[PDB]
C-alpha cells in the first residue's frame, strides 16, 4: 500500500496472508474454512496465516493453515485479469474470535463514491522498493465507471472497479494482491492489478466481488 497508514495490530480480522515459504499475496476469510483470493495469486503448496500482523515475527495470535483445495475462476482470462478470483479451502476451520473474524459477502455492489478500506502487506512506494513487515491500511472511495474507463480505455470489464484518487499519491501495491476493500462491512473488491502504484490518473483495479456471490456460495455448498 502506498501512502496509507499502519492498520494497527489485528484491527483488520478477517485479512489474511497467503504463504509459500514467503508472504506473496493476501486474501480475505469468509467463513471458518474457505478464504477468497487474486486468481492470479493461484500456486500450488499454499499455507493460509490468519491473524497476522507482523508477517515476520510470531506475536500470538496466528493460526496456520494448509490449504486443502484452490479453485480459480472457470472463466479466469489471465491475460485481461477478467475475473480475477479464486476460493482457498483450508485443511481445517480457523478458531474465530476477535482478531480472526470472517467478512460478509455483499447483498448488493457498492456504488462510485462509497468510502472503502483495503489493506495489505504490499510494496509501500510508487517508485522504489519498501516491503513492510506490518499491515498496512488505506481508506479509499470506489470511481465512478467512466472514470475507471477513461483511465483505462478498452481495459476494464464489468467485473472491474476501480478505486483510489486520480492524483495518485495513494493506492494498493505489489504484493497486496488478493487483499479486501471492503465498504460498509461488506467485502466488495479483490486486490487485483494497476498500472504502476499511485501513479496520477492511474488508479487501482479491483475485482467487483458482488457480481460473483452466486459462485461463491454455490461452490463453498458442494466442495
Ligand atoms: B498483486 O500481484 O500483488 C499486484 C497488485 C498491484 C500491482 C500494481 C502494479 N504495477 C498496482 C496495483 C496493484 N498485481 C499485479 O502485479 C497484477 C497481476 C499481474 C500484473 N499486474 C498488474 O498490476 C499489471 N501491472 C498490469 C496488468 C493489466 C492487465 C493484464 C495484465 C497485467
Ligand atoms: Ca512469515
Amino acid at each position: 500500500i502506498v501512502g496509507g497508514y499502519t492498520c494497527g495490530a489485528n484491527t483488520v480480522p478477517y485479512q489474511v496472508s497467503l504463504n509459500s515459504g514467503y508472504h506473496f499475496c493476501g486474501g480475505s476469510l469468509i467463513n471458518s474454512q474457505w478464504v477468497v483470493s487474486a486468481a492470479h495469486c493461484y500456486k500450488s503448496g499454499i499455507q493460509v496465516r490468519l491473524g497476522e500482523d507482523n508477517i515476520n515475527v510470531v506475536e500470538g495470535n496466528e493460526q496456520f493453515i494448509s490449504a486443502s483445495k484452490s479453485i480459480v475462476h472457470p472463466s479466469y482470462n489471465s491475460n485481461t485479469l477478467n475475473n480475477d478470483i479464486m476460493l482457498i479451502k483450508l485443511k481445517s476451520a480457523a478458531s474465530l474470535n476477535s482478531r480472526v473474524a470472517s467478512i460478509s459477502l455483499p447483498t448488493s455492489c457498492a456504488s462510485a463514491g462509497t468510502q472503502c478500506l483495503i489493506s495489505g502487506w504490499g510494496n509501500t512506494k510508487s517508485s522504489g522498493t519498501s516491503y513492510p513487515d506490518v499491515l498496512k491500511c488505506l481508506k479509499a472511495p470506489i470511481l465512478s465507471d467512466s472514470s475507471c474507463k477513461s483511465a483505462y480505455p478498452g481495459q476494464i470489464t464489468s467485473n472491474m472497479f476501480c478505486a483510489g484518487y486520480l492524483e495518485g499519491g495513494k493506492d494498493s501495491c505489489q504484493g497486496d494482491s488478493g487483499g479486501p476493500v471492503v465498504c460498509s462491512g461488506k467485502l466488495q473488491g479483490i486486490v487485483s492489478w494497476g498500472s504502476g502504484c499511485a501513479q496520477k490518473n492511474k488508479p487501482g483495479v479491483y475485482t467487483k466481488v458482488c457480481n460473483y456471490v452466486s459462485w461463491i456460495k454455490q461452490t463453498i455448498a458442494s466442495n
